[PDB]
């Protein structure tokens, strides 16, 4: 059996999910979900996720949200030598891996997400005005949050070490919507981080889901 | 060698890597750092953390920071047979564990911290008037949550399935705060929920690192 996807393709958390799953190799299904008559709260997809969100995974009998866990058993269960992307097997890797995709839930992703979700996925999606407030303010925290991404990206190839892995991929998805802004210009006073961009953007598995996420 | 926690030990995140340090029998030592005078925006500090913030961990040479980074790092180093909170033995359980941890950064949590960080952490800590509007409005979604919670908590003795895990653990430094507030009650009307809460307050590791949370 292939594996399924549960959610609009689009969305961010879904491309978490899908790039790891073109990154590993696997057989899989995208089922959308339509925000837009309430499909995400009904109760089949409540059987998948309790809190009504996307994006939900099934393979076969096993139910899974939240899209970092989906990934990491997708991580898991499809690992080969050649594509070892979480590290088990070296603890201090598995750390630098642990650490950096925790940076981007904690410190980049809340500094980047309200700027695409305010120039992009406010008025084209929701039909919302964009806060000059919230997008000023959110902008000089992440000047400074790239501060610290260029001192490693001089220092290392990658955020974990010298490879790609889990933490560099989770970046993927909402700068991906970053960089449809006006905003994206940004990266260019931070050229290392720039470098591991356009890096990112040249891998076989990140051109793919790329391609997936237009309106 | 031991391995050194630096932040203040009343701190939620401190307590996250303290807890997971009791439950596997580590040698440990924490290191204060002082909120009041900057010294986590020192430079002495950033070398471990260069975003300023607690905690941060070293074991020897390395220096890790975000407290769930640090916290799997140290349950992968300090495994054994007779405690295995990851479960990476078994895929299955090793997602339900990832799905809770997830659950609690991201749904629990956000419902949870601003009425501890409004009733406890801001007038006791920061000196700042509590926010009716932010309380009344979490406490509404944590009810909800709660809903969730007393479901799977009713099918099973703990989140990840029936065995404590690094899930349940997360989930005890902020509730912990929870229950010092008049809201604790709460729990009251979510019997499964208490259950399991009154569990986890009875492990000898919780016992002692909730003795470290006073001011
Ligand atoms: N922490 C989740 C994020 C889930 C999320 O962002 N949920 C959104 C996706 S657009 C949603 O469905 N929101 C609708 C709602 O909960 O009302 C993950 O890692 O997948
Ligand atoms: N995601 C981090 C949370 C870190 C955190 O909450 N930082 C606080 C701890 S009280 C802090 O030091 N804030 C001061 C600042 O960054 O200005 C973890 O998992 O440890």
């Amino acid at each position: 059996a292939p594996v399924k996807v549960f959610g609009p393709a689009m969305s961010t958390n879904v491309a978490r999910v899908t790039l790891c799953l073109e990154e590993v190799g696997a057989e899989y299904e995208v089922v959308n979900i339509d925000f837009n008559t309430m499909e995400h709260k009904s109760p089949e997809h409540l059987a998948r996720n309790p809190f009504g969100q996307i994006p939900a995974f099934q393979d076969g009998d096993l139910l899974l949200w939240e899209s970092r866990a989906i990934s990491k058993y997708v991580l898991r269960k499809y690992k080969t030598d050649e594509v070892d992307l979480l590290r088990e097997s070296n603890l201090e890797e598995a750390a630098m891996v642990d650490v950096w995709t925790e940076v981007d839930a904690h410190t980049y992703n809340p500094a980047l997400s309200p700027i695409v979700s305010q120039c992009l996925f406010n008025p084209m999606m929701r039909g919302l005005p964009t806060d000059e407030k919230v997008v000023a303010e959110s902008l000089e925290k992440l000047k400074k949050v790239l501060e610290v991404y260029e001192a490693r990206l001089s220092k290392h190839s990658y955020l974990a070490g010298d490879f790609v892995s889990f933490a560099d991929l989770n970046h993927f998805p909402y700068t991906f919507y970053f960089m449809a802004t006006p905003h994206a210009a940004l990266f260019d006073s931070y050229p290392h981080v720039k470098a591991w961009w356009d890096r990112l953007m040249a891998r076989p598995a990140v051109k793919k889901i790329a391609a997936t996420m237009v309106p």
